[PDB]
């Protein structure tokens, strides 16, 4: 389950407090997305428990072709690259948003988000 593992470190905060500009350019280091700058990048906040139910129906449905999407919304931020070079220092705008999301499962856990619905 290490790709879960990496799903949390790329995509789960959760108690963020600001959610502006500084937030992401921050967090995005931390997770290790700078090398090269993750063009988009978006973090769900709240509880992991509400996460991992996407997976099952309690809290999913099946999405297109490989996919899920949740029942419930979640705070979520999404990060977006702006600037023009792809290489650190990485400028981020941040989106703060609250809407259900789309992640792919296996073995019963998110392993994929899927960023278009951010884009």
């Amino acid at each position: 389950n290490s790709r879960y593992t990496h799903f949390l470190t790329q995509h789960y905060d959760a108690k963020p407090q600001g959610r502006d500009d500084r937030y992401c350019e921050s967090i995005m280091r931390r997770r290790g997305l700078t090398s090269p700058c993750k063009d988009i990048n978006t973090f769900i906040h709240g509880n992991k428990r509400s996460i991992e139910a996407i997976c099952e129906n309690k809290n999913g449905n099946p999405h297109r072709e490989n996919l899920r999407i949740s029942k419930s919304s979640f705070q979520v931020t999404t990060c977006k690259l702006h600037g023009g070079s792809p290489w650190p220092p990485c400028q981020y705008r941040a989106t703060a948003g609250f809407r259900n999301v789309v992640v792919a499962c296996e073995n019963g856990l998110p392993v994929h988000l899927d960023q278009s619905i951010f884009r």
